[PDB]
DNA sequence: AGCCGTAGGGCCCTACGGCT
DNA sequence: AGCCGTAGGGCCCTACGGC
């Protein structure tokens, strides 16, 4: 990995740590290879503050850093033996780079403290607006960042130790609550110089943490999506990949999304897209995949060069009226594109499909739900702001998993909908049945959500082999496209099969809990929310969307009647119209002449100058009158909706109801007492 | 291993499907009936056992997995009794690479498991085409077509004459290239049971002709392989021109993968990267931003990091592509159109050169100076009987991006005469003082295609293993600011020149370029000499300029015809408007306009599409200005089409301009 | 040898939080 | 104790021909 310098005189020698060979290459090409060494790492380095020492000392990248510095670790640490008097951290100028920087400072503080004391550690300052240093040309990387003349390094000073120790403990240690508190306390949500090592850690760390929270791992309460899923669906949309049209190569989709909207690795995008295609993961799948999109047995999808994809019908409902000023667009990562900040989301997607995400200081875990039940819930809520969770549960019985199965008891469900937290006990659907000669078997035909069917079956085998469960004489996955899931467990003759089943439910994922933890972005801040808040924020979104959409169609039909007004004047005075144009030299004079003569606006004048001659035929004259008369009718319909809060809300209901009628379906998961 | 066995054991009723990898595997595993159907994914191309020794075969993972899985052992240890399946089913992707992996698999079974074949246990599944690999198929469909024993069509492989079979495996898959080449030349055609010899011959031949005509060899006209052509056409169709800014590498590769080139990402991205390296291409076709590699054989950044567009001179490859200069063809799936060849307004085969390993043959064509090339083609255009020797008054010999030296003219001369020759390339190295009466060797240019770091390591090896006297140190002082610089310290009092000569004998510091000018001519491979290359090249240009002139003619005559309808209309504007105003439909207006004013359908249409702003005052006059300049152009064009000396001179003229704008100095020095 | 350059194909480290 | 899902990062086997 190391690409060393010529000079062995450590006095004048620098080593640069970079994230991988992609940056490595640019760095190598632009360095001064007499004084300047380069060590590429390989992504996130190990967190030494949370890891056992066995594996701190085995980890490659840790090891190689040790070798390169040649000073040994901890007690047996000779400053005098530093092969370099400058260790320069130069990760990418993105948030994951800030995080890899915190990880490294932690390693150095806890294993090479003197190195920091001695003033040998530094932080390079590459320009922003660059995914990694691999996107820079070597000359740029040199001028800006590496050239001893016209560059700016921060030298890491350690002031108070005690404070440093607490900081590393809080930020990087395994007590989440300490970290969570710091985030809350310091996050500001939207509506050779010395650098203190504590200052750097808290600023770098918070930068990462906030970024993961608002812009990675948590879904938005309004549309139920994380950034990656939003930019995927929105890309499908901008490229017209509707279900009527045909499937397009995943690589096209991914390439496009990566380029315009999502400056991150290919596999994060493709894997997100894949899940959205899996009817064992999504209760209402958002992508329609062609090819191998993986199995319940933990199989990956085929590589993105093989598969293809489009929207499902129901994703249309997520995107409807996105170009009717329903929702605010923002700048993409680099200035050159516009992306939606949220989707219209005309059905309640946060709950329908659920969410899961590991952030920093917190996580989220929201189960999926029956859409017929959810919309009935939003209906009841719309007729009654003061409805209770108990009343809402009259409609929303509890979660509805794609994989079906059983939930045991209404009581975890109730806590989760009331507090935002609760454990939910899920079981497989298993029956006991004769197989012949007075012997029996267990048949599992549905397994709990998020359980790998293979791993589950291996577990049972590994219980039968470690002689750790009695009575089982065979185990077979008879699952098949033709017959559905079907896992068979033969039972020894005369053994009690019900007992064996209970044993499996105790000792295998045949029974599994689901720990609800309903954190989402509300005003782009993380909040633990109950069932009713989820539906309130959802309905508040829908109200705004149907209002803005109605306001937009008004401005637009008004703009258009205005033009049809110019054109009807034209048709009534066509001879004089022709005359005015013919007697004009420029287009500028005609425009002025038509405004004055016939009291037309600039826009009308221009639309008349744009009329083609074929529009003076019989049918074309009629269409202009017809389009105009239909449009006045529509304009006054729109005005009705905007002048009356109750007609608007009634529209919201009628629309929800239509979606419930077209996409609603049976409950799959049975909830038992 | 990723073996997914079935649940039954008795092999009489159990089958195993071999597929290319896990993408195919998953569709196969979700599709299959797992009571009787095992699946074993491989990993792409398997080893050719006909060309490998036994130590290597038995180290190979995929080979091992197959042996284990089948349970018969191999060779004389073979045993039909211990078969775990009575049907072994080869199910590779429905493409040419899948024919090839079929031939490799059958080569393994015939040489190590022949009784398996003698006994009827081997089979070939028949998936549908249209799908890159099985990973693009849904499991329901792969079940119906291919795997379900009530529907599928299986071929059962049969051995007849074992002597013929031996000859075939030997010829097709053995180490002797020439019999294979001969079999290709003899069988190629350019523009229930299955005999194993027929399968081998037909599957291999497919593969072979696919690599030859459509992978590894350049076209003589444009100097390009399918992958480079599709990339450049891609850049163009998305206007990624040099005036515009850079697009993202992943977008470009994604575009091209979908539209034109159904193959792995890395083949595309790597082809693009090389086109951007100024140490690889004498005249780079791609302009890249980010890490695109080094002479030390670092690869580019991954494609999420880099951006790219055309270079100035690529516009010249593409100039006039829209003027019917070249025949477009269907892409691989029917939903696109691609160029079969580029206009190529400079001679790109010899300019940037080409190297490719095919089947039965290879190509290796060095790069050249463009100022020289062009003077060459001009000279040829003044004299169809120009000799190689006269041609070499312009074209001194290869000119490499990396500069350096060529020793003597005799390899050059042989190469240009016959299309084969060996050319000795040598570093640019000087000897210089370093202080205290010591000296060093400074190397500042290295041969084409010689990895600099790997070369420095071969020098270290010699010093370490004491096969060279007198070297005390070795350093790469290469930098952006300094250019290539490799220093070799010599021991006080040792003769530096001697040392340097040893380095030339013993290191890539001197390297042969083995010229072997194979290219496609009417899409068939041909060994061509210097002159035959320039001639095909000149022929393409004349065709281009002629087809270009024919196109502008059709187009200017079409436009004149429109303008003759517009003249009539502006001159009769009222009767025109009444004619229309009186007409119920757009149809009736066309008919009336046409009867009353002697107009064609297309003249009537142009009038009906006329906007009212065209009736302003100075428009009857513009139409007339335009129309008179059109008639002038029309005849300027007819001049050209009727006199071949005028067309040829036109060709000469455009080339001279390209020479003036893009021609640069020779970099490689030719020492005699 | 083993390397040139288009082709087939796939695997494994790391962070992060909460549940087992 | 190790999985789940967005994220950071990269490597190594194969065919082909010519020297
Ligand atoms: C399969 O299993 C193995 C296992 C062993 C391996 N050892 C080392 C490295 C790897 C893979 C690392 C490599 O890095 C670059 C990756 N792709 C991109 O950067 C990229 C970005 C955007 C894109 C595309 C690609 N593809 C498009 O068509 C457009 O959108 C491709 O994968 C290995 C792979
Ligand atoms: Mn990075
Ligand atoms: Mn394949």
């Amino acid at each position: 990995k190391l690409a060393d310098c010529s000079s062995k005189s450590p006095e004048e020698c620098e080593i640069f740590l970079v994230e991988g060979d992609s940056a490595g290459g640019s760095t190598k090409s632009g360095r001064d290879s007499r004084t300047q060494a380069i060590l590429p790492l390989r992504g996130k380095i190990l967190n030494v503050e949370k890891a056992r020492l066995d594996r701190i000392l085995n980890n490659n990248e840790i090891r190689q850093m040790i070798t390169a510095f040649g000073t040994g670790i901890g007690g047996d640490f000779d400053l005098a033996k530093a092969r370099y008097h400058k260790i320069v951290i130069m990760t990418d100028a993105d948030v994951d780079g800030a995080h890899i920087r915190t990880l490294l400072l932690t390693f150095f503080y806890r294993f090479m403290r003197p190195l920091i004391e001695a003033g040998y550690v530094y932080i390079a300052q590459p320009p922003t607006g660059y995914k990694g240093l691999g996107e820079m040309n070597a000359d740029q990387l040199w001028e800006t960042t590496m050239n001893p003349e016209h560059r700016a390094l921060l030298q890491v000073k350690l002031e108070d130790a005690i404070e440093a120790d607490q900081t590393f403990e809080m930020l990087m240690g395994d007590v989440v609550e300490n970290r969570r508190q710091f985030i809350e306390d310091n996050a500001v949500y939207a509506n050779i110089n010395e650098r203190n090592i504590t200052s750097e850690m808290r600023e770098s760390f918070l930068d990462y943490a906030m970024s993961v929270i608002v812009a990675r791992a948590l879904p938005d309460v309004r549309d139920g999506l994380k950034p990656v899923h939003r930019r995927i669906l929105y890309g499908l949309n901008e490229q017209g990949m509707t279900p009527d049209k045909s499937y397009k190569k995943s690589a096209r989709i991914v390439g496009d999304v990566m380029g315009k909207y999502h400056p991150h690795g290919d596999s994060s995008i493709y894997e997100a897209m894949v899940r959205m295609a899996q009817d064992f993961s999504y209760r209402y799948p958002l992508v329609d995949g062609q090819g191998n999109f993986g199995s319940m047995d933990g199989d990956g999808a085929a590589a993105m060069r093989f598969t293809e994809a489009r929207m499902t019908k129901i994703t249309l409902e997520l995107l409807r009226d996105i170009n009717k000023d329903t929702i605010d667009f923002i700048d993409n990562y680099d200035g050159n594109e516009r992306e939606p900040s949220v989707l219209p989301a005309r059905f309640p997607n946060l709950l329908a499909n659920g969410a899961s995400g590991i952030a920093v200081g917190m996580a989220t875990n929201i189960p999926p739900h029956n859409l017929t039940e959810l919309i009935n819930g939003v209906l009841s809520l719309s007729k009654n702001p003061d409805i209770s969770i108990a009343e809402l549960m009259e409609d929303i019985e509890g979660p509805d998993f794609p994989t079906a199965g059983l939930i045991l008891g209404k009581s975890g469900i109730r806590r989760a909908y009331e507090t935002g937290r609760g454990s939910i006990q899920m079981r497989s659907r298993a029956v006991i049945e004769e197989r012949g000669g007075g012997r029996q078997r267990i048949v599992v035909t549905e397994i709990p959500f998020q359980v790998n069917k293979a791993r589950m079956i291996e577990k049972i085998a590994e219980l039968v082999r470690d002689k750790k469960i009695d009575g089982i004489t065979d185990l077979r996955d008879e699952t098949s496209l033709r017959t559905g899931v079907r896992v068979v467990i033969d039972v020894r003759k005369d053994a009690n099969a019900s007992v064996i089943l209970n044993n499996l439910y105790k000792q295998t994922p045949l029974q599994t809990s689901f720990g609800v933890n309903m954190i989402a972005l509300v005003n782009g801040r993380p909040k633990l929310i109950n069932l009713k808040e989820a539906l309130v924020h959802y309905l508040e979104h829908q109200k705004t969307v149907v209002r803005r959409r109605t306001q937009y169609n008004l401005r637009k039909a008004k703009d258009r009647a205005h033009i049809l007004e110019g054109l009807r004047i034209a048709l009534d005075h066509i001879d004089e119209i022709i005359s005015t144009i013919r007697e004009s030299d420029t287009d500028k004079v005609a425009m002025e002449s038509l405004q004055q003569r016939f009291k037309l606006s600039e826009k009308q004048a221009q639309a008349i100058l744009d009329m083609r001659l074929r529009r003076l035929t019989g049918l074309e004259r009629d269409k202009i009158e017809a389009e105009y008369n239909e449009l006045l009718n529509y304009i006054s319909e729109l005005e009705t909706i905007l002048a009356d809060e109750e007609v608007l809300l009634q529209l919201v209901r009628d629309e929800l109801t239509e979606i419930r009628d077209r996409f609603g379906d049976d409950r799959r998961t049975e909830i038992q007492l």
